């Protein structure tokens, strides 16, 4: 993985988006854009050029699972890595996300080390 990989951080809370953006910055990942819900995110991904998506599970209008299913069904982006963020792990949620294509899942709040760990595990699983 290239430090210039372009990330899309999706959440309806601007403070959480700021947190994620700062943790990526601490790891050396500075090309970050933000979206406020699943629909806003698709508007942006359509622009093209993204390399990785971090999305919260709970968002209005289009939630995390709906955004992920849409990305996996799209011919041009079907392989984009998606890391799902959630406030609480639930077995069913983890299986539904995995079966729909999620590259990994992380429970918030998390630290830079934990994010780094998640990113490395995905990079390794995907051969990046």
């Amino acid at each position: 993985a290239d430090k210039e990989l372009k990330f899309l951080v999706v959440d309806d809370f601007s403070t959480m988006r700021r947190i994620v953006r700062n943790l990526l910055k601490e790891l050396g990942f500075n090309n970050v854009e933000e979206a406020e819900d699943g629909v806003d995110a698709l508007n942006k991904l359509q622009a093209g050029g993204y390399g990785f998506v971090i999305s919260d599970w709970n968002m209005p209008n289009m939630d995390g699972l709906e955004l992920l299913k849409t990305i996996r069904a799209d011919g041009a982006m079907s392989a984009l890595p998606v890391l799902m963020v959630t406030a609480e792990a639930k077995k069913e949620n983890i299986i539904a996300a995995a079966q729909a294509g999620a590259s990994g899942y992380v429970v918030k709040p998390f630290t830079a080390a934990t994010l780094e760990e998640k990113l490395n595990k995905i990079f390794e699983k995907l051969g990046m």
